[PDB]
Parts: C-alpha cells; sequence; structure tokens
C-alpha cells in the first residue's frame, strides 16, 4: 500500500517552502520579474543549479500575456496559488488498489483539488525515495523539438485558466465534491463464457456523430481512452484523447495521486463531479487553448459536472493479432466492466477507443463496444471523429444487426479473419455484404 508524499512529508524541506510560501503570500516578498519567479521555483524545488531552458516553457506562456496579465501573474496569482498550497493539510495521499469486487474511493472538496493542482503548478510533489515527480517540471523544461514546446505551453495555457478560475471559487463551488473511483470488477470471462452469456442479449440502440466529439454529451458515461497508467502523457508529451481531456477538465490530475499502479485487467476508473474548464481546437501537434465563452453550451461546460470512465485499451503492434480469442474477450471484459459501472447513466458516450495511439481495428473495436453496451442494457453514442466514410458504414451495420442476437453476432464477428472475405473486404463491409444477403 503506497502513499504518495505531499510536500509536508519531508518535514526539513517543508519548512523551507513554507517560508517561501508565506513570504510570496502575505506580499512580504514580491516578484518583480519572471526571472523572480524562477528562483522561486528553484528554492521551492531544492535546486541550488539550474539554465535558462528549465522553465522556457512557462517565460514562453508568460510572455504571450499582456502588460497588465502579466503584473497580475507575478504579483496575484503566484501570491494566491502559494496561499492555496498553504491550505493543504494532509501529508501524504493513499494509493490503495482494492480486493476483488471492491472499490478504492478517493473523494476531495473541489477546492483541496485546486491546492494539489497548485503544487504541480510550483513544481513540489515529487517522492524523492522512488525518484518520481508528479508536477509540471517536465511541462516548463524546454525541449529540442519546438511542436513539443508548443504542446508542453499549450497545456500550461489550460492548466493556468482552470487555477484561476479556481482562485475564484464561491463558497458554493469550493465545497462541492469530487470522487476518484478505482473498481475492481471481479472474475474475468472467458471467450466460450462470453459466447454462452450473449445468448440472452440482444444489440441495442446506437446513435451515431461524425461532428461531435465525447464531452460535447453531458448527462451521459463519458470514456476516457485511458492508458493503464491513468493520465497517459499528461505530464509530458501526450496530447491525443485522454491527454486533452486532462487540460480541459484538470481536475482528473489528481487521479495521478492516488492512481500509481497501473490498472489490471479486471479494474476500471470512475471520476465523478468533473467540470471543464478550458475550451479548444485541434488535436495532437495542432492543440490549442481556447477561453470558454458564454454562450449556454459553454457556460453549462463550466457548470454542470459530469461523470468520467477511464478504461485503457490493449496497446496492439501491427501484427498483432486483435481478431483473437484471447484479444477479443479482453477487451468485451474491459469494456463492459466499464460500462455496466454508473448504471444510471443509460448512455455511454464513446469512440474510437484504442483505435489511434493504440493501433485498434475501429470496426471491430465498435462491435466489442456494442456487445458491452448491449450486455449491460445501455445505449452508446459513438463518434467517428470525421470520418465519414466509416459513419456510413457503421449506420448500415446497425441498422441490419440491431435488436438481433449478440452471441450471433459475436460469432459472426470472430468469423471474418478466416473468411473468403477477409482480403477485399473489411469486418464492417462483411457484416453488411452478409446482413443484405439475409434478405
Ligand atoms: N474528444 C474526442 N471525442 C471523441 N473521439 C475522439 C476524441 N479525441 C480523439 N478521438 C478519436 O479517438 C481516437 C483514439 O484516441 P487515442 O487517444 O489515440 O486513444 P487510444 O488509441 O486508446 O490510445 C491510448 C493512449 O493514448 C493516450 O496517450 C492514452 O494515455 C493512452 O496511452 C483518435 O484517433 C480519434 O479518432
Amino acid at each position: 500500500d503506497y502513499q504518495f508524499p505531499l510536500p509536508q512529508k519531508n518535514s526539513e524541506l517543508w519548512i523551507i517552502q513554507k517560508k517561501t510560501l508565506q513570504d510570496l503570500s502575505s506580499g512580504k516578498q514580491k516578484l518583480d520579474s519572471f526571472q523572480s519567479l524562477e528562483s522561486i521555483l528553484e528554492i521551492l524545488r531544492d535546486s541550488k543549479n539550474q539554465n535558462d531552458e528549465k522553465y522556457f516553457n512557462l517565460k514562453a506562456v508568460f510572455e504571450q500575456l499582456d502588460k497588465e496579465e502579466q503584473t497580475y501573474f507575478l504579483e496575484q496569482f503566484i501570491p494566491k496559488i502559494c496561499q492555496l498550497v498553504l491550505k493543504i493539510k494532509k501529508k501524504q495521499l493513499k494509493n490503495q488498489i482494492p480486493k476483488e469486487s471492491k472499490i478504492y474511493e478517493a473523494a476531495f472538496s473541489r477546492e483541496e483539488i485546486s491546492y494539489y493542482v497548485s503544487c504541480m503548478f510550483l513544481c513540489i510533489l515529487k517522492d524523492q525515495d522512488r525518484k518520481i515527480y508528479k508536477d509540471f517540471r517536465l511541462i516548463y523544461l524546454k525541449d529540442l523539438v519546438q511542436q513539443i514546446n508548443i504542446r508542453r505551453q499549450e497545456k500550461i495555457k489550460c492548466f493556468y485558466e482552470y487555477l484561476k478560475q479556481a482562485l475564484d471559487f464561491s463558497e458554493k463551488e469550493s465545497k462541492e465534491v469530487v470522487i476518484f473511483q478505482r473498481i475492481n470488477c471481479g472474475q474475468l470471462e472467458d471467450y466460450e463464457n462470453w459466447v454462452d452469456k450473449l445468448k440472452a442479449i440482444k444489440l441495442k440502440n446506437v446513435q451515431l456523430t461524425d461532428d461531435k466529439l465525447i464531452e460535447d454529451f453531458p448527462g451521459t458515461l463519458q470514456v476516457d481512452f485511458a492508458n493503464c497508467d491513468i493520465g497517459g502523457g499528461i505530464l509530458g508529451n501526450g496530447l491525443v484523447q485522454e491527454e486533452i481531456r486532462f487540460c480541459v477538465c484538470p481536475e482528473m490530475l489528481v487521479s495521478l495521486l492516488v492512481f500509481d499502479q497501473s490498472m489490471e485487467a479486471n479494474e476500471v476508473i470512475i471520476m465523478k463531479g468533473i467540470k471543464q474548464y478550458s475550451d479548444y481546437q485541434g488535436y495532437s501537434n495542432s492543440f490549442r487553448f481556447v477561453k470558454m465563452g458564454n454562450s449556454k453550451i459553454q457556460k453549462q461546460k463550466r457548470n454542470n459536472p459530469q461523470t468520467i470512465l477511464a478504461i485503457d485499451a490493449l496497446c496492439f503492434n501491427s501484427s498483432d493479432n486483435q481478431f483473437s480469442e484471447v484479444n477479443v474477450s479482453r477487451e468485451l471484459n474491459k469494456s463492459y466492466m466499464g460500462f455496466k459501472q454508473e448504471d444510471q447513466l443509460k448512455t455511454i458516450s464513446t469512440g474510437k477507443w484504442g483505435c489511434g495511439a493504440f493501433l485498434g481495428v475501429f470496426d471491430l473495436k465498435f462491435a466489442i463496444q456494442w456487445i458491452a453496451s448491449s450486455r449491460s442494457n445501455k445505449k452508446m453514442i459513438i463518434c467517428t471523429f470525421q470520418d465519414e466514410q466509416t459513419t456510413k458504414q457503421i449506420q448500415q451495420v446497425f441498422d441490419l444487426y440491431k435488436q438481433k442476437n449478440a452471441s450471433i453476432f459475436l460469432k459472426l464477428v470472430m468469423d471474418y479473419p478466416n473468411s473468403k472475405y477477409m482480403e477485399d473486404y473489411t469486418l464492417l463491409e462483411y457484416l453488411i455484404e452478409l446482413g443484405k444477403e439475409k434478405a
């Protein structure tokens, strides 16, 4: 059972940090330049030596601010997040692996979350014995590759926006509860077990969207396409589906502090109470922070909490047989164990799960997710991410197989690779051909 150390755990270093934090917070010490801020960060990191690449990306963000916000940043924001850190009472955070069919729940007030993200912003979250850090130090550091520095800068913009919002929390918002759950879902079911269980299951409703994203569907169980280490590359270079979600919803960062151990095959993570603080455009290299406006939709994203399911798909290489009984049952288990959580959210918002960085074939991952949402007795919204061809194929498959037997469907899918259709047809195209023939 691991306890992630907070700054007070190191009693000696804390004595040093606390005084600096107090000086800044009280105005006793006032930052007159970004260079004075670097000196502060160095003290807080217990560093005696630095170069001018150590804070390069933070400086780049600072230098994009106008004169007035630059002054605000040095004279108000930094002092104010120092004061947030000074409100922390805990000395460590428990990282517990739940027993079979049990849950480890870690609950926080919305303001407490902002204390920890402030710690990340000031680079003071580290386990020195393990030589592990859970803060923004790498994001601040200059990389050789320009595109990587831009990614890191845009992350900083999102986190900065979130912290400015947190500093303005009303009493009511500050006290709201955010919940992280690591859920052990019990015994995995093997392929033949699945084949048998599905005999009683009919395929349920699917809605397709080609132009909206998962986070555009409030009041659903929204899927995070997770790494088995929750958060993936958020504290480094990563900027695909999971990392972008953490960027626009930085409260999710606290999951890093309580779920150190990789998710097992029969575990899933649930996050509740999560709000969205930034908007964005682009993806990966083209990702850019966008300040949220005051449209009804944007206000709702900022003000209405959502519940997120984090499930890690298999990370495939190009020669892996994704249609193996072993690999299909793995994904059926993972998706079903996740989808069946929070049974009051009768609709799943998902998409190309495991089919980007993890190299999954979406035809198959759609089928697996459909079987899983169907067995959970839930509806599914599938985001195709501007893939018109796939949208049309899935629509036709849905129309042909809706309400049909899920076990029969599963077996049909599993026969694809060795069928006479494999060379000239994709899985979806195969299903369409077969389904039409049945007619
Ligand atoms: N907000 C979104 N909403 C709906 N669909 C989306 C969204 N963002 C991306 N997609 C689509 O989903 C696909 C899969 O996204 P990935 O992030 O590549 O998911 P995955 O293949 O499961 O890779 C998981 C890995 O990447 C992350 O670093 C994560 O931490 C893990 O290590 C993308 O290629 C894209 O088509």
